[PDB]
């Protein structure tokens, strides 16, 4: 017989539990709903469900109404709005975590064994007819025909919003803290064990190393001076596990906290700056406390550097994300009163969704300079030749690429995109109109509603058969862009929940954290408060560049 | 200089932090309080200081006035008081966790590393003039003189409330599933990572056991069958670490999840109760999901464990250790309002607490025999010669000791409350007032108003010379109890928030889990809402014998 579950006929986080044979029973607990679908609606749900603007319609009064959010933002009104998108989007996600590749159902193995990435749908079962439930074709569409055809850049095009590659490396230095996918687990696990901002890019994912990056003096990490600017340490100093090209000269490597982080210029550049950053706050807590060991000057200046990274991403990398005239504000108190779990765990369809390599451009400018991929990846000297400034200066004028609207990936890093696909496959991800149900929208009746265009939806028509079996990924980067936006209507509802679950569910944005003698006093607590992306640059270095998540007008 | 904080300046939960070379400063944020000490109280606070009773009124109140708790238990007013017992208990252990044996601040580390046992005060500082602070002598009395003169067992003297060796066997049991002290790493150091009800002690404290205890065959546990009844299986069916008598025929050791439950007959007794529990739910499961496999069989089945054994717990466990006429009831869905954190982590100072000893009898009574500790300890073949049923019968009528009041622990088992206040030096755990302060009761000003009593006290003057350095567990033990006991004021203030915030923070117990999917249906959720003691043996036996927590009249 043919298992009911591959039908999904449970809606609204309905969950399908196999009964007997062939049998089948909804739990919709909780759900706002009832009936044996979980469709029959209560009288809340019903009068919350028809009261619904539309998520595009918001999408128009964020983004226009330039006077009245002038008054909104000056007013208790932002605060309100700012509590509004945390906890309406924040309850979307499931905290504690439901699933894992390993299990479809609720167990404590899923729950505490933090090696696996956790999953918001679950897996299609292994016995349904077709590969993604039961409509579409009996085999899928080749990844590679996908990328050539739908995702390939021909031409460049930018981001019409104005983002920087400044913010694209600060999106991928930022991002592998918590995704560390693990090449001897395989798909579906991480090695980025703390799931969250913890900053093990910065200090390691496990404890050994972060011995062997620490300077055990003053709390400090350790360093090391080329043409008077402060670097991070060569490998002979801090020897730790570090990816490199077979055959390069050591004692030019740099350790830092993410393996992977000598394979960029940009990522090495941030991780720079937060070194540069770490050893300030340790000058100035030692200031404030001559009789700190060297444990509490490193810890606070951790958690201190944790609070400003979540500070820096709400209200600067998100805010230029969004285009919002609503100032987003990161706050911790204007979650105390509601229930809000304290927790955050990767999920792996958000592994996922951060696949923004569109971003990344043709070419690397550096000021009268034009490096190319094979010049730019993997090079080793450009960033002490250059120095931070200059490369933060040049990072902040060159525009990023849009990240929806499809056709926008350089062939360079077109393969990620491929892999992603074929692994989509493997961790068995549920269609892209189930993850649209699940998120709280309607689902596409048509590949031409997706793209809002005739000839990529019909020749997609023709490859997957029906709208019902489009996949995750391709769904996320083939969908119609909101007007002039970095991208489309599934990836603003589905990546905004697990962003801001993961901003507000650290712990320092507790009760029991949030306050100033976890930060060694008021000073730190201001330098949470206070923290802008051109105080991480200008405070770490002799000149003050152009710094910025936008291009200049 | 004198380290500030050597003399606990900061009142209400505030937190000492050290500036400059020898001044401090309190941080009262959120606690109610301000001003330098933290004692200038808030309006709110003052209010509810006033008006709130004392916890031996309160004792009185709920362990006197029947007719007026059947008039509660029979209305909605039951459970108004149990959520307020569950969010006012909880409310005053941290979640997240503070501190540990490393860090005496807030630290990344101590929130991620669940290795540590964390802990509710800081340690004593190194630098202070007494090893408990300021107040005291320079060095503090003999353990082994302590223990001989104070908690050593004269005469026995029984629980007044009339506790079972059915229920202590039941206390050591389940408290040692997160109670699982590094021997390796030492003090401070926990194996079991689960920190709470996670039948660890069942299922082993790490994947690599736990599979080594599967039979994988319809998500059931190994077992071996002697005169006819299950029993866990041999070491050599399943072979998995078990610290037994070194030269012990193994065939017939028994392999079970917590390493050292073979040194006890009631240890393995509820072993094998669990065991038959856990497969007795595979058949219910199995019954109803013919079409799962092996490990949904499994995990649901330690989720409906996981469920009935905090049901069983609070409304049995904790109603029999209170002895109140308000009968406790076990919904988590009294906390869904509230903001409460599913989490838990084991403290230190909860392990100190549980050191329940004054429990075990002169004598081992089974039936018309009588066995000494040298005939019980370490014995292997009594529990398959009576039967579960037989032992079960004789620990629930056998009764057990009074835990407060001091000289109650048999000379067999003292030695162990003597490492128990070595280790409590080892860990600096503060003086016993300042737990006092911190879980809302007020300091002792003498030792004759700690014991009620005239000549320990006298003797306790002579040895610590102080009130304010008086020890930790010495403290809990040599308390005056309240009439007609278990224990005193402070087990009670102290031992609740653990305990609760232990029970209700578990992620069964959220949201997201409490429902009939994640336990298989109504079938396993009716298993986990309808549990007794007498269900958890009588229905995994034969014959159905006398089984509770309390003697027979
Ligand atoms: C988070 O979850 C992941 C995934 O679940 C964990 O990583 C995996 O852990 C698995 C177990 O540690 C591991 O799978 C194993 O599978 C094969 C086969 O398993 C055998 O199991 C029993 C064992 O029988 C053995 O008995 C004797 C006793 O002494 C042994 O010497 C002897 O070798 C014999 O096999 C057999 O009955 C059964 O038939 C199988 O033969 C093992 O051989 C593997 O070596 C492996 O241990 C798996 O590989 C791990 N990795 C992955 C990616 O799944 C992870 O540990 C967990 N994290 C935490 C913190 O718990
Ligand atoms: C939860 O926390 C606990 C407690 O912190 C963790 O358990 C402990 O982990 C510690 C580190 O893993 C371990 O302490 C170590 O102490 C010293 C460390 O000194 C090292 O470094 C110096 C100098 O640097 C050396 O480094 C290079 C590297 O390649 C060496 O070759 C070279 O010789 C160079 O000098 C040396 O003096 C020293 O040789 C060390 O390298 C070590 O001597 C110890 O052996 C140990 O490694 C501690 O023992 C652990 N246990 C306890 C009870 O504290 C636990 O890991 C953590 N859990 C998680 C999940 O993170
Ligand atoms: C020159 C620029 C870039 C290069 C060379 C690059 C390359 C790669 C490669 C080789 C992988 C591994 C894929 C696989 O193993 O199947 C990967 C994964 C990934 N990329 Fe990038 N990428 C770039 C830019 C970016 C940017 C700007 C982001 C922004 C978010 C990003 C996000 C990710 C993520 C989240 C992963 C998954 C990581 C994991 O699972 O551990 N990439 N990238
Ligand atoms: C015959 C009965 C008992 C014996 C022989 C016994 C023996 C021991 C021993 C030897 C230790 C280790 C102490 C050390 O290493 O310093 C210990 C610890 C402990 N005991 Fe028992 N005990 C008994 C009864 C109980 C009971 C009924 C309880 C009920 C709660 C209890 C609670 C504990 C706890 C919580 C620990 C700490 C465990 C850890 O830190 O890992 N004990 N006991
Ligand atoms: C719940 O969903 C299932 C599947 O979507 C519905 O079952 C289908 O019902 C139609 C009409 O009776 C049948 O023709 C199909 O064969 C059914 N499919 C399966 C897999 O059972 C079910 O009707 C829905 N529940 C309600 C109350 O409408
Ligand atoms: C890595 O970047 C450095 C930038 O410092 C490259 O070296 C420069 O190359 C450009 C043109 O290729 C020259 O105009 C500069 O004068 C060079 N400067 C130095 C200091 O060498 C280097 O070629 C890059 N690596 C690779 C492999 O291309
Ligand atoms: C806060 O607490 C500290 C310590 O209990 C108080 O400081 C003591 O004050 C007395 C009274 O003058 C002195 O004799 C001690 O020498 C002080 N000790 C220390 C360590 O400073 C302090 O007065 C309290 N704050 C207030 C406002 O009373
Ligand atoms: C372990 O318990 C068994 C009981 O099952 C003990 O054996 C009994 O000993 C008593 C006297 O001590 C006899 O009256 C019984 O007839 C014995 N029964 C059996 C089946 O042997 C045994 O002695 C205990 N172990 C130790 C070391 O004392
Ligand atoms: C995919 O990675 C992310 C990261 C962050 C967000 C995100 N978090 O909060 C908000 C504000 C909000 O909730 O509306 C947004 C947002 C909203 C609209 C928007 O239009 C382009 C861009 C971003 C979403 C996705
Ligand atoms: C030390 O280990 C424990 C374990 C459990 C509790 C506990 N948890 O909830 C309640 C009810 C309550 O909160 O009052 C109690 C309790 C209260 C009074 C009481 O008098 C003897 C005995 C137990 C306390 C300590
Ligand atoms: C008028 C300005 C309102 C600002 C509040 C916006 C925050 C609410 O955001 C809402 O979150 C839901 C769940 O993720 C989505 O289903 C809705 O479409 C979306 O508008
Ligand atoms: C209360 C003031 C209401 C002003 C009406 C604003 C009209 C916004 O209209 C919006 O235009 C978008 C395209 O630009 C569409 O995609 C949205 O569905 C539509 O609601
Ligand atoms: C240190 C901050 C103290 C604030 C809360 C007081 C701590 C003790 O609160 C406890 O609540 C229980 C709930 O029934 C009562 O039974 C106890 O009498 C009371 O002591």
């Amino acid at each position: 017989p043919v298992n009911p579950c591959c039908y999904y006929p449970c809606q609204h986080q309905g969950i399908c539990v196999r009964f007997g044979l062939d049998r089948y029973q909804c739990d919709c607990t909780r759900t706002g709903y009832s009936g044996p679908n979980c469709t029959i609606p209560e009288i809340w749900t019903w009068l919350r469900t028809t009261l619904r603007p539309s998520p595009s319609f918001i999408h128009f009064l964020l983004t226009h109404g330039r006077w009245l959010w002038d008054f909104v933002n000056a007013t208790f009104i932002r605060d309100t709005l700012m509590r509004l998108v945390l906890t309406v989007r924040s309850n979307l996600i499931p905290s504690p975590p439901t699933y894992n590749i390993a299990h479809d159902y609720i167990s404590w193995e899923s729950f505490s064994n933090v090696s696996y990435y956790t999953r918001i749908l679950p897996s299609v079962p292994r016995d349904c007819p077709t590969p993604m439930d039961t409509k579409g074709k009996k085999q899928l569409p080749d990844a590679e025909f996908l990328s050539r055809r739908f995702l390939l850049r021909r031409k460049f095009i930018p981001d019409p919003q104005s983002t920087n590659l400044m913010f694209a490396f600060f999106a991928q230095h930022f991002t592998h803290q918590f995704f560390k996918t693990s090449g001897k687990m395989g798909p579906g696990f991480t090695k980025a064990l703390g799931h969250g901002v913890d900053l093990g890019h910065i200090y390691g994912d496990n404890l050994e190393r972060q011995y062997q990056l620490r300077l055990f003096k003053d709390g400090k990490l350790k360093y090391q001076m080329l043409n008077g600017e402060v670097y991070p340490p060569s490998v002979e100093e801090a020897p730790v596990l570090m990816h490199y090209p077979r055959g390069i000269p050591p004692q030019s490597q740099m350790a830092v906290g993410q393996e992977v982080f000598g394979l960029l210029p940009g990522l090495m550049l941030y991780a720079t700056i937060w070194l540069r950053e770490h050893n300030r706050v340790c000058d100035l807590l030692k200031a404030e406390h001559p009789t700190w060991g060297d444990e509490q000057l490193f810890q606070t200046a951790r958690l201190i550097l944790i609070g400003e990274t979540i500070k820096i991403v709400i209200e600067e990398y998100v805010q230029q994300l969004s285009g919002y005239f609503l100032q987003l504000k990161f706050d911790p108190e204007l979650l105390f009163g509601a229930q809000f779990q304290y927790r955050n765990r990767i999920a792996m369809e958000f592994n996922q969704l951060y696949h923004w390599h569109p971003l990344m451009p043709d070419s690397f400018r550096v000021g009268p300079q034009d490096y190319s991929y094979e010049q730019f990846l993997f090079n080793t000297s450009m960033l002490v030749d250059y120095g931070v400034e200059a490369l933060v200066d040049a990072f902040s004028r060159q525009p990023a690429g849009r990240i929806g609207g499809g056709r926008n990936i350089d062939h360079h890093i077109l393969h990620v995109a491929v892999d992603v696909i074929k692994e989509s496959r493997v961790l068995r991800l549920q269609p892209f109109n189930e993850y649209r149900k699940r998120f709280g929208m309607k689902p596409y009746t048509s590949f031409q509603e997706l793209t809002g265009e005739k000839e990529m939806a019909a020749e997609l028509e023709e490859l997957y058969g029906d709208i019902d079996a489009l996949e995750f990924y391709p769904g996320l980067l083939l969908e119609k862009c909101h007007p002039n936006s970095i991208f489309g209507e599934s990836m603003i509802e589905m990546g905004a929940p697990f962003s801001l679950k993961g901003l507000l569910g650290n712990p320092i944005c507790s009760p029991e954290y949030w306050k100033a003698s976890t930060f060694g006093g008021e000073v730190g607590f201001n330098l949470v408060k206070t923290a802008t992306l051109k105080k991480l640059v200008c405070l770490n270095t002799k000149t003050c560049p152009y710094v910025s998540f936008h291009v200049p007008d």
